[PDB]
C-alpha cells in the first residue's frame, strides 16, 4: 500500500514523489493521467507515464480515440494501467494555456469519485497552467474517495503543504 504520505483530510493524502516511480512501486488499482482530449501523451505527467509504458499507453490511446473520438475537457476514460497500475484513469483537466474554463477543474476531479482509491497528480497543474494551490483546494472539496497525490516538485510540495 501507499507509504510516506502526509494526510491532508479524511480522504486526501499528499507526497513529494515522481508519480511514475510511485506507480511502479505501489502498482495501484488506478493511476490518474493528466490527459488531454486527444490522449496525446507528449509531455508533463502524460509524457512521463507513457514513456514508462514504452509507448504502449499511446498505442492503446490512439486506438481508443480512433473508435470513440476525443474526450471532453472535464471528462475521463478508463484504459489499461500497463506496467504501472491495473487501470489508468485518463482525466482531462482544463488547460489554462489553451484558454479552457478553469471552472471545468471541479468536473475533472469528479471523475475520481468513481474509484475507491487512486494515485493521482494535481489536475491542471504543471504544463496545464493552473495554480496548483487552487487545484489542491478543488481536489479536497470535490473528491470523496481516497486520493494519494504525488507532487513531483519538492518546492511546490512544500508550498502546497505549508499553505493548506
Amino acid at each position: 500500500s501507499f507509504s510516506g504520505y502526509l494526510k491532508l483530510t479524511d480522504n486526501v493524502y499528499i507526497k513529494n514523489a515522481d508519480i511514475v516511480e510511485e506507480a511502479k512501486k505501489v502498482k495501484p488499482t488506478v493511476v490518474v493521467n493528466a490527459a488531454n482530449v486527444y490522449l496525446k501523451h507528449g509531455g508533463g505527467v502524460a509524457g512521463a507515464l507513457n514513456k514508462a509504458t514504452n509507448n504502449a499507453m499511446q498505442v492503446e490511446s490512439d486506438d481508443y480515440i480512433a473508435t470513440n473520438g476525443p474526450l471532453k475537457v472535464g471528462g475521463s476514460c478508463v484504459l489499461s494501467g500497463h506496467n504501472l497500475a491495473k487501470h489508468c484513469l485518463h482525466v482531462v483537466g482544463p488547460n489554462v494555456n489553451k484558454g479552457e474554463d478553469i471552472q471545468l477543474l471541479k468536473s475533472a476531479y469528479e471523475n475520481f469519485n468513481q474509484h475507491e482509491v487512486l494515485l493521482a497528480p494535481l489536475l491542471s497543474a504543471g504544463i496545464f497552467g493552473a495554480d496548483p494551490i487552487h487545484s489542491l483546494r478543488v481536489c479536497v472539496d470535490t473528491v470523496r474517495t481516497n486520493v494519494y497525490l504525488a507532487v513531483f516538485d519538492k518546492n511546490l510540495y512544500d508550498k502546497l503543504v505549508s499553505s493548506f
